[PDB]
């Protein structure tokens, strides 16, 4: 159904390590999309691997997860069509927004734990990559998760800077899990209250930074400035123990969300 002949570029979104994402036309149908390009020199049995992956994603709708049209090949680059999202991605947000609010980043926490629980009941995964650029926002005011992993070739086949979100047991080794999400989340939350990557706490090397994060007590948030219940939900999220930290379940009954 979708082919590379049959679009027309429009703008250029953003890029990251690996992917390159237009604003692109798809022209059979007038849909405006986000179309990423990953360029991944590849063998034609994976190639075609990740592709017959990646149509679980006609199967992930949720309004907490961001809307696929489809995935093709074409010439040394994959191709992941999407829903444009017309207010960009949390990341881009905060820069040009200073610092998000406590009351915003509780609408923004509920849509990101809705879509991980959804991600985990519907469709047995976990995200793997959550921080401020994968959650996306639209003018619609919906607030969607995109780049989760459903794909494990494509992983695989990614295998290759500054800031992490990876939680202490993903850094420290392959012993982690779905908790690890949660990590993640707490991070970029205490990031977006903030204004700026809270670690280390308010210019680092590589190992500095990652040495920081698994030896070094959890950011929190500043104290006076937010709500007890922000506090209590962000360390909850940011304990180092994966097993102690707080799961899915729990922050879906905690008192930041119910009070948002
Ligand atoms: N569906 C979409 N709708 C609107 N904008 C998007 C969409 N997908 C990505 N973008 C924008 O384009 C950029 C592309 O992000 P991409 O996943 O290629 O790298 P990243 O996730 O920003 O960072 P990294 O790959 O380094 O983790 C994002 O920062 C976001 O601003
Ligand atoms: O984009 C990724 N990582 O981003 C790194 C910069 O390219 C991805 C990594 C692993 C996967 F399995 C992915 F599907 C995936 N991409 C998407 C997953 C879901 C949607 I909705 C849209 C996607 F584009
Ligand atoms: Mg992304």
């Amino acid at each position: 159904e979708l082919k590379d002949d049959d679009f027309e570029k429009i703008s250029e979104l953003g890029a990251g390590n690996g992917g390159v994402v237009f604003k692109v036309s798809h022209k059979p149908s007038g849909l405006v999309m986000a179309r990423k390009l990953i360029h991944l020199e590849i063998k034609p049995a994976i190639r075609n691997q990740i592709i017959r992956e990646l149509q679980v994603l006609h199967e992930c709708n949720s309004p907490y997860i961001v809307g696929f049209y489809g995935a093709f090949y074409s010439d040394g680059e994959i191709s992941i069509c999407m829903e444009h999202m017309d207010g960009g991605s949390l990341d881009q947000v905060l820069k040009k927004a200073g610092r998000i609010p406590e009351q915003i980043l509780g609408k923004v926490s509920i849509a990101v734990i809705k879509g991980l629980t959804y991600l985990r009941e519907k469709h047995k995964i976990m995200h793997r990559d959550v921080k401020p650029s994968n959650i996306l926002v639209n003018s619609r005011g919906e607030i969607k998760l995109c780049d989760f992993g459903v794909s494990g070739q494509l992983i695989d086949s990614m295998a290759n800077g500054t800031r992490s979100y990876m939680s202490p047991e993903r850094l420290q080794g392959t012993h982690y899990s779905v908790q690890s999400d949660i990590w993640s989340m707490g991070l970029s939350l205490v990031e977006m209250a903030v204004g700026r990557y809270p670690i280390p706490p308010p210019p680092m090397a590589i190992f500095e930074l990652l040495d920081y994060i698994v030896n070094e007590p959890p950011p929190k948030l500043p104290s006076g400035v937010f709500s007890l219940e922000f506090q209590d939900f962000v360390n909850k999220c940011l304990i180092k123990n994966p097993a102690e930290r707080a799961d899915l379940k729990q922050l879906m009954v905690h008192a930041f969300i119910k009070r948002s």
